This record gives C-alpha cells, sequence and structure tokens, in this order.
C-alpha cells in the first residue's frame, strides 16, 4: 500500500506533478499486476479501507489554491480504467459517518466550481447520510440539514448551487429523510432568529416551493404526523411562521398556492381573505392548539400576533366564550355564598350534632339546593380538574406559571370539601378544619376569574409573578433571622419566679417568635425590662433585628423596582393574551357537536378556478405606500 | 497584562489564531475542524490553570489592586474552566459545607436552649461532658473541634490579607471575620466557664446570633438567592 | 467573581493524588513537534461564512 498512501499525501499538498508521476504507476501497474480483476483491486488502491474514504473525498476535505486541479486528473483516469460509477458514488463505512459522498463534501466546502462537475460527471444527485454526526440528538454533537445534498446547500445559503441542484433531473424533491422530513421541514428545522440567521431560510423556503408547483410538499406528514406548518409552530420558530401564513404569490400560474387572497382594493383599504384550512380546532392537532397548549418552548407569545390568529381567537370570545366564562362566574360565586353561608350560622352552635352539608332532612326547601348544590358540583370540580393532573405532560416549569398554580387549588378546593363529608360521616370532628380551608381557598381563587374583564386581568398577573419569585426569597431570610434571633433572646431569659407568675413575654421558643413577629408588622408593645441576664446584651440582639430586617425590606423594593421598569408594560399584557387563549379554546373542546358546527368561523371562497377553501376576511388601512393595485380575487370593491 | 488588568490585550493573547502557516505554531486557537457554522476550537491552557505557580487564574481572582476584574472572567479559556470545575468537585464540597455548618449551629443551639435555661447549682455547657449520654457526647465534642478549626483557618486569611484595596468591606473580608470571631467568642467562652466566671453566656448567644446571619453566606452557589445576598 | 473564589479556595485544599484526578484537559498534536493541554469548546455562528481550511484533524467531528 505504498502507493496508495503516497497518493493520499499527493492529493493532500497540491503536487499535481508529483501526482501526475504515480498516475501513470498505477495505471502501469493495473494492466499487468492483479489483472482479470482490474477495476476493483484498482479501485482497492484507492479505497482508504477502515474508512472508506477515496482519493477525491481526500482532495474535496482539505481544500487549498490547487485544488480544481488534482479533481481532473483523477476524473479522467476514472474514464479512462472505468471506475466512474463506484469511484463517485463510493460513500464512507463507520457509522459515525454514514453516505458522506463527495457531493456532500464539495457543497460544504464552498467549492461551487467543483460541485458542478461531479454532477455532470454523473454524482448520485439524491444522497442521504444516516450517521451519528449527522444525525444528533444533543446540540453541538454535529449539524443536521436533511440527509440531501439539496438541503446542505440550501440551509448553508448556496443559492447558485440549489438552482443548479433543482433543474437537474434525478433531483427527487419529494424525498424524504430518516426522521421522515423532505426538504420543507428541514429548513424549518435549522432557522433562528434575526439576532442569529439573517433571513435565507425565509427567501430559500420560498424558492422551492415557487418552483415545486404543488400542494405537495407543505402537505406532507414526517413521522408523528407533522406538516411543515405544525412543525414550525411546535419547535417556536415565529418568523417562519409568518410568511407560510401570510404569503402572496401574486405572479400568475402559482396564486393558487397563496394564503393572501385579496378580495378588492380601492386605494388604501383593502380587504385580505386570509385562509383557515388547519388554523382552527375543527380538525386534529394545529396551530391554534399547538401554539397555546405548548410548553417546551418560550416565544408563545410572539406567535399570537400572527393574524389568521389574533383576530381568531377574538371572535371566538365575542360569540360563546364571553358568556361561558361568566356563567361560570355565576355558579362559582353562588356556590362559595353557599358554602360560606353554611359555614356561619351552623358550626357557630352546638347542641349534640349538626350535620354540616349532608342530606338535609329535616330542614326547609331553602337549605336543601344549598346543601345538594355543594356536593354535585364538588364532585364537579373533583372529577374535572383531576383529569387536568393527568394530562399534565410536565408543564415545563412546574405547578408553578402558565398556568398549573390554579388548576391545583381548584382541586384542593374541592377535594376538602367532599373529603370533610366522609369524616363527618364515620364520626370525626375534623369536618370543622376542612371546610374552612375550602372557605378560604375559595375566595382567594375567586381572584381567578378576572381574566376576561381588561387591566384587573393584568393585575392578577403581577401579584402571581410576585408570589413566586421575590417574596418567596424573603421569607426564606426572613425564617432564618427570626428562629435565629428568637433563641438568642429567648434563651438569655432566665428565672421566672414563680411568685410572679407571667413573668416575662419572651419566655418559651414560641413566645419569642411571635413577640418578634408582632414587632415587624408595627404592632403591639414593647419595653427593655424584661427579665434576663443582660439587659445590655437583651437589647443589643433586639436592634440587631430592627435594622437586620428592615434592610431586606428595602431590598424588597428595589428588587420589585429592578422587576417592574422592565417587564410589566410587555409582560402582564401579553401573557393575559396567552392565558385568556386558553380559557377560549378549553370551552370549545366543551361544546358539544351540534353547537360547535353553527359557532364555526369562515367563510366560503372561490380563490381560484378549481379551489374552494374556508376564510377569514380582515380589513385594513394603509397610506404610506401606493400600488396599481392589480391582484383582486372579486372586481367588485366592497361587501355586497 | 492579567495584574494590572488589561482586558483588551487579554482577549488577544489568549484568543490568537495565526491562520497564516508557518506561524501556526504561535497559535492558541487550534480549530479541531469545522462542517459549515459548527465548529470545535481548542483554546490552550499552558499557563491559565493552577497546576503551575501564579496565572491568569490566580491572578485574576484573588487581585484587589484593579477594578476591571468583572470583564475578564467572559474570556474564554477560563468561564468554561471554571464552571466545569464547579461541575466537578466545588459543587458537593460547598454543599458538605453547608451541612456541618448546619450540624454546628444546631448543636450550639440545642444546647442554648436547654441547659442555660435552667439553674440548680452549674451547668457546664459545653465542656467535657462527663455524665451525660451518648446524644450530647458527640454533640459537645463536634462543637469545639469545629470550632478550634474554624479559629485556626479564618485566621491565615486574616494573616494573608495584603489589604484588601477597599477594607474588610465588600469583595470578600466581611465574612471572614464573622466567621472567625463566632469560633473566637465560642472557644473564649469555654476558657471563661472554666476559671470561674458567669460570662458564659452571653457569648454563647451572640455565637448562635453570629452563626445563623451566617448561614446567610452558604446562598452563592444556588443561583439567584446568589444575586440576593449580594444586593 | 465570589463563586470564582469558592472554586479555587477548595481545589488549594486538595490533596495530590485527588487534584490530579480532577486536573482538566486534554492533549493535542496542534503541531509537528508540540503537544500541549486543550480545552474543546464548541459553538454555533451563522452570520459570516468561510470555507474553511484550518483544520487540526480533518474528521468533522468527536471520535
Ligand atoms: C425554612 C425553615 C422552615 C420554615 C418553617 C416555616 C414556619 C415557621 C415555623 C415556626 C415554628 C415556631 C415554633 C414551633 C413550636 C415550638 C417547637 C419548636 O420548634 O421548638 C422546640 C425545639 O426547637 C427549638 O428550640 C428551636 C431551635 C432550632 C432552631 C431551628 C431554626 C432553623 C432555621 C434554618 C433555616 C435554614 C436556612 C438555609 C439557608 C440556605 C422548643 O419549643 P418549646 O419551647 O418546647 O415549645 C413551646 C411549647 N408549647 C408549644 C406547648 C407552648
Ligand atoms: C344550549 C345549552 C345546552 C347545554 C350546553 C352546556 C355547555 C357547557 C359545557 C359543557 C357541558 C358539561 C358541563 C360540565 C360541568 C363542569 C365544567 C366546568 O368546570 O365548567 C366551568 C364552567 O364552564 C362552562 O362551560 C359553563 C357551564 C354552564 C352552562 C353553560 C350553558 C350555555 C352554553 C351556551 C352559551 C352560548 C352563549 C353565546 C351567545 C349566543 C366552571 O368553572 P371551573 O369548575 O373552574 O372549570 C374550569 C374552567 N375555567 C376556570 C376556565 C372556567
Ligand atoms: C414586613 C411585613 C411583611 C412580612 C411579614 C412576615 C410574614 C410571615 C413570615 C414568616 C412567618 C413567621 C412565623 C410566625 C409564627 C408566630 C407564632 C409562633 O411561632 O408561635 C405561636 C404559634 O406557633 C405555631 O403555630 C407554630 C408553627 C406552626 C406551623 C405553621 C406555620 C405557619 C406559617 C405559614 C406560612 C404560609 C405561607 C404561604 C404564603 C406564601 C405560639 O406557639 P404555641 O404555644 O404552640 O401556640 C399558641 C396557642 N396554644 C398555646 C393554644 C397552642
Ligand atoms: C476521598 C476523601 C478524602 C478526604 C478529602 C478531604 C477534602 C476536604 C479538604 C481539605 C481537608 C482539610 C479539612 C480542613 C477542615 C476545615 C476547612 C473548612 O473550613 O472547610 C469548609 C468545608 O470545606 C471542605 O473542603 C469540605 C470538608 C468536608 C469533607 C470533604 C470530603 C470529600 C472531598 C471530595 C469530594 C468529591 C466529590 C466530587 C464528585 C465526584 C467549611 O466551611 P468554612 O469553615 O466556612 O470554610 C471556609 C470556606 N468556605 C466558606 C468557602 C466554605
Ligand atoms: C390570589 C392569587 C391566587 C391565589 C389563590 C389562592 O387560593 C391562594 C394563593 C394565591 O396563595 C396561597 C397558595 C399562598 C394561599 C394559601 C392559603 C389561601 C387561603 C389561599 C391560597
Ligand atoms: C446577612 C448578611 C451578612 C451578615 C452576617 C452577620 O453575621 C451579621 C451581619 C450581616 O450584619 C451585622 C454585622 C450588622 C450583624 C451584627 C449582629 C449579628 C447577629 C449578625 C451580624
Amino acid at each position: 500500500r505504498r502507493l496508495k498512501k503516497r497518493i493520499f499525501a499527493a492529493v493532500s499538498e497540491g503536487c499535481v506533478e508529483e501526482l501526475v508521476e504515480l498516475l501513470v504507476e498505477l495505471q502501469e501497474l493495473c494492466r499487468r499486476r492483479h489483472d482479470e480483476d482490474v477495476p476493483d483491486f484498482l479501485m482497492h488502491k484507492l479505497t482508504a479501507s477502515d474508512t472508506g474514504k477515496t482519493c477525491l473525498m481526500k482532495a474535496l476535505l482539505n481544500i487549498n489554491p490547487n485544488t480544481k486541479e488534482i479533481v481532473r486528473i483523477l476524473l479522467a483516469f476514472a474514464e479512462e480504467n472505468d471506475i466512474l460509477g463506484r469511484f463517485i458514488n463510493a460513500e464512507y463505512t463507520e457509522e459515525a459517518y454514514e453516505g458522506q459522498t463527495a457531493l456532500n463534501i464539495a457543497i460544504e466546502r464552498r467549492q461551487g466550481d467543483i460541485a458542478a462537475l461531479l454532477i455532470a460527471a454523473g454524482a448520485d444527485v439524491n444522497a442521504h447520510a444516516k450517521g451519528a454526526f449527522f444525525n444528533p440528538k444533543y446540540q453541538h454533537e454535529g449539524f443536521y440539514f436533511g440527509e440531501t445534498p439539496l438541503a446542505l446547500a440550501a440551509c448553508t445559503n448556496q443559492p447558485e448551487i440549489v438552482q443548479l441542484l433543482m433543474e437537474h433531473e434525478q433531483t427527487d424533491i419529494t424525498s424524504r429523510d430518516s426522521r421522515g422530513n423532505n426538504i420543507l421541514h428541514a429548513l424549518v428545522t435549522v432557522a433562528e432568529d434575526f439576532k442569529t440567521q439573517n433571513d435565507f431560510v425565509k427567501r430559500m423556503y420560498d424558492m422551492i416551493l415557487l418552483r415545486s408547483g404543488n400542494w405537495e410538499l407543505e402537505t406532507t406528514r414526517n413521522n408523528d404526523g407533522l406538516t411543515p406548518l405544525q412543525l414550525a409552530a411546535k419547535m417556536g420558530k415565529a418568523e417562519i411562521l409568518k410568511y407560510i401564513l401570510s404569503r402572496e404569490i401574486k405572479e400568475k400560474r402559482l396564486r393558487s398556492l397563496s394564503r393572501k387572497f385579496t378580495d378588492w382594493a380601492y386605494g388604501p383599504v383593502s380587504s385580505s381573505l386570509y385562509d383557515l384550512t388547519n388554523v382552527d380546532t375543527t380538525t386534529d392537532n394545529s396551530v391554534l392548539e399547538i401554539t397555546v397548549y405548548n410548553t417546551n418552548i418560550d416565544n408563545r407569545h410572539e406567535m399570537l400576533t400572527l393574524e389568521p390568529l389574533h383576530t381568531l381567537l377574538h371572535m371566538k370570545w365575542k360569540k360563546f366564550a364571553k358568556h361561558m366564562f361568566f356563567l361560570s362566574f355565576c355558579f362559582y360565586f353562588f356556590y362559595n355564598i353557599t358554602l360560606t353561608l353554611v359555614s356561619y350560622y351552623r358550626p357557630r352552635e352546638e347542641e349534640a350534632i349538626p350535620h354540616p352539608l349532608a342530606l338535609t332532612h329535616k330542614m326547609g326547601w331553602l337549605q336543601l339546593l344549598g346543601r345538594m348544590f355543594v356536593l354535585i358540583w364538588a364532585m364537579c370540580i373533583s372529577v374535572k380538574e383531576g383529569i387536568a393532573i393527568f394530562l399534565l405532560r410536565p408543564s415545563d416549569l412546574q405547578s408553578i406559571l402558565s398556568d398549573a398554580w390554579f388548576h391545583f387549588v381548584f382541586f384542593i378546593q374541592a377535594v376538602l370539601v367532599i373529603l370533610s363529608v366522609f369524616l363527618y360521616l364515620f364520626a370525626y370532628k375534623e369536618y370543622l378544619a376542612c371546610l374552612v380551608l375550602a372557605m378560604a381557598l375559595g375566595w382567594a381563587n375567586m381572584l381567578y376569574y378576572t381574566r376576561g374583564f381588561q387591566s384587573m386581568g393584568m393585575y392578577s398577573v403581577m401579584i402571581q409573578k410576585v408570589i413566586l419569585h421575590d417574596v418567596l426569597k424573603f421569607l426564606f431570610v426572613y425564617i432564618v433571622f427570626l428562629l435565629g434571633f428568637g433563641v438568642a433572646l429567648a434563651s438569655l431569659i432566665e428565672k421566672c419566679p414563680k411568685d410572679n407568675k407571667d413573668c416575662s413575654s419572651y419566655g418559651s421558643f414560641s413566645d419569642a417568635v411571635l413577640e418578634l413577629f408582632k414587632l415587624t408588622i408595627g404592632l403591639g408593645d414593647l419595653n427593655i425590662q424584661q427579665n434576663s441576664k443582660y439587659p445590655i446584651l437583651f437589647l443589643f440582639l433586639l436592634i440587631t433585628y430592627v435594622i437586620l430586617t428592615f434592610v431586606l425590606l428595602l431590598n424588597m423594593l428595589i428588587a420589585l423596582m429592578g422587576e417592574t421598569v422592565e417587564n410589566v408594560s410587555k409582560e402582564s399584557e401579553r401573557i393575559w393574551r396567552l392565558q385568556r387563549a386558553r380559557t377560549i379554546l378549553e370551552f370549545e373542546k366543551m361544546l358539544p357537536e351540534w353547537l360547535r358546527s353553527r359557532f364555526r368561523m369562515g367563510e366560503l371562497c372561490k380563490v381560484a378556478e378549481d379551489d374552494f377553501r374556508l376564510c377569514l376576511r380582515i380589513n385594513e388601512v394603509k397610506w404610506t405606500e401606493w400600488k396599481t393595485h392589480v391582484s383582486f380575487l372579486n372586481e367588485d370593491p366592497g361587501p355586497v
């Protein structure tokens, strides 16, 4: 293998003369040495076995200003000895790198000129790469282009090569990779925001679709049942989603491939009929379901401006969800009042036994429907939220924000009511402690129903983000000081002469924690005389607790100050639109078949000749940029 | 460049790529490979790690006569190098610290509210227990050994205090003293009580209150709490 | 910053055998007659492109 290793060193450096020298020798060699299987042994003297790497690969992996040459001498050599098929179509063999061919290397190293040669020489254009570096799971183990040479040219912004590969036949544009993705899914995969990758996926996602001329690639489910449209929604790619929905192909013969059919235009005013094929919840998983109920991404706020949704969210509220949100509040109001107008009349007395909420049995009519409404609606929450418990594929944060703080307290409230009626039934006196939490949890949870009511809605967000993030810290350090300084003053106190009982406020530890607790809130009375060994030390630990406590309270107002000036005006108004969206859809999931169909949005359209699809009209006004409006669906400018 | 605090020049010395051949040997940014956007850059750690004597990672951190030590620690054979040392060994040792310093104050505290809150003739507060059960033996004994342990150790941090330009005040030394004072007041008392003095109680109580407030120190490897203990 | 002092102050404590085990780095053939420690830091960059020529090892990736 001396001739083998030296030719590898030849393509490496760039020595063309030294290459042509051994070029003759391998030509002189194979005629008489190891004949009768010439092209196999000849190839075997070019294969870097245990890797599959041939000379042509070794040439283009290592680019030098003298590289266009060494390719040509090997290609003309492949022509003479007739190995041109297996020569170019050879691939690596190891699992870490499989399928990587010559065309795969040339498209990466920006040698677009050499690419045109290898394609014309008969390179398998619809190649693949099913290795590990080419299908990583974690980041920074490799690069996912999509197991086609076309994708690597498009993902890496090589439009000249994409056009050339595209025009050449045998270029199956409807191909599919290992994980089922076609060329369009992969472009949705590798696409970041404008801070990162500039815009070229938006431009290259356009170029392939315009020329394709069919509703084929945009309607392909990879393996898990996802189109490029749905895939863009799940991963959280906002820029590409803005294009897919609001796509106008003004050039005729491809107006059919649009979703922005302009109904008409009279000067500044125009009417754009967007489409709602797979955006509404009529079918299975859609944008409006994925965009809202997803939690594994972070930018769900920015997506809900994209505007066959925002108009679509608002109209669902005006129709049905505004009412159902209020019909909810009236029953949940009547419930707590019922639970409360039992709790302050029957428990505040004792004869032998009161039955608190059980089957009334010797009470008037007023109290029958009272107690009965509690148990049925108590079980009703107790069941329902439990399904929301179960369908809780882990909300990435936790029980904490984005919804699940509230579905538990609803659940806990329902359990504690029914739990008590079981406790009381056997014998137990523990019924009262459960009704009282059932009130206090209930009243504080009426605060929940403030989201379809604006500015209050933003206020119920700010309280929540504040009782998760800053106050929880302040307690945790306020505990350790209180419990810390609590012992110090609870131990410095000494003998309580029984002749002078209740000798001091600070006695046991339990009293020290509270009489310090009353001090913090601004309540009670203080006298530095309490029976102690050191009245000088007994105060220094107290004035200590005043200062050290006080300092954190200033860390409080500034830590929220450093939170509110950055967040509120953008934070509250936007996540409010989010949680309001879940409320709309969650009601739409409830509705029966006949009632949902009646309230289904949309209006039919003749967007083109052989094309009827749903729509949603959104008028607008625009003055700054003008045109001689030519793209009309219907020429008559206006309604009717 | 590290000692004087010159950040711009340090950014160049570490991340130097001499792409032109014949002088690639003079680099510290050897690219292992590159496949399109993804690449792998093998930076160097000749005199950046603490394997040898005074280095960047020792000078950049322990220096106080400059002001811009923050901006330097982004320069990135350090930031990656700081983070990996934590994941390996220092995350654990920081928590093994907190458990013993937790068990210490609880020990010091579960003596302070049971024996001092009574008086017969004399209680021996923390001395050699001598007619107590096993629970109280390892209790008192753990206090004195670990009390001396802080009392010694921080004292070396006292001595190796080429004046931290501010003072005892910020950038570290506010906390190494209260650790020291806490350790002194405990052992100081056991000496005071030994002779005859009644002053033992006043020292145990500061030993608690200083101790509990200094548990706030151990909040730095735990993020957002860590930023709160700075503010 | 203060987190950095905590890391090193612990590293100053560690005995000889335990420090050597936890020593970072990996050997490299950066050049012909040159072996030195290293630390791999991968990255991602999209805005500026080039026909990458400066390779230590030609095989693009781990292993
Ligand atoms: C976060 C902490 C937990 C939160 C809790 C939240 C709720 C607040 C909790 C309130 C509890 C209030 C007192 C309860 C009733 C008394 C019983 C008791 O506990 O004490 C008994 C023993 O215990 C002691 O004497 C305490 C000594 C150890 C202090 C531990 C503090 C740890 C904080 C570390 C923080 C780590 C920070 C880490 C930083 C990274 C003595 O009590 P007594 O005199 O025998 O009892 C009176 C008798 N009576 C009741 C009949 C009248
Ligand atoms: C024609 C009528 C036939 C009956 C249809 C019945 C349909 C009702 C649906 C599903 C039927 C099954 C009921 C299950 C009961 C428990 C569900 C539950 O929790 O509900 C909630 C109320 O949610 C509601 O949907 C309101 C229920 C009041 C009756 C509405 C009738 C009018 C609907 C047509 C109106 C058209 C008006 C538009 C203008 C033209 C109670 O709140 P919660 O316990 O905290 O629940 C969590 C959810 N939440 C926090 C987001 C609120
Ligand atoms: C600056 C203004 C803003 C901030 C202000 C600070 C805010 C608060 C910060 C911190 C809380 C501070 C603690 C206060 C406790 C005082 C009372 C005490 O310790 O002893 C007393 C009670 O003792 C108990 O009841 C023992 C504790 C029981 C466990 C429940 C703790 C409640 C905390 C829930 C946390 C909810 C978290 C949910 C929200 C996120 C006396 O003990 P006793 O003798 O046993 O009882 C007397 C009656 N008996 C003799 C008849 C039995
Ligand atoms: C194989 C084990 C053999 C033993 C090795 C012994 C090594 C220990 C080192 C030095 C030995 C000498 C000890 C001197 C005692 C006083 C020092 C001191 O203050 O310590 C501190 C704890 O600091 C620690 O280092 C933790 C000590 C607990 C034992 C750790 C054993 C596991 C080490 C291997 C773990 C590998 C796990 C990684 C995953 C694989 C106490 O806090 P402080 O008093 O306030 O001190 C100031 C410093 N501080 C504020 C920054 C915290
Ligand atoms: C008001 C914003 C939403 C809300 C509702 C609640 O029901 C409660 C909330 C918050 O905070 C906690 C969990 C601390 C409360 C504990 C006890 C009660 C009586 C109520 C709990
Ligand atoms: C909490 C942040 C760090 C800290 C720890 C402490 O130990 C103390 C701190 C601060 O402030 C002073 C010095 C005023 C305290 C004096 C008395 C006590 C009981 C504690 C002192």
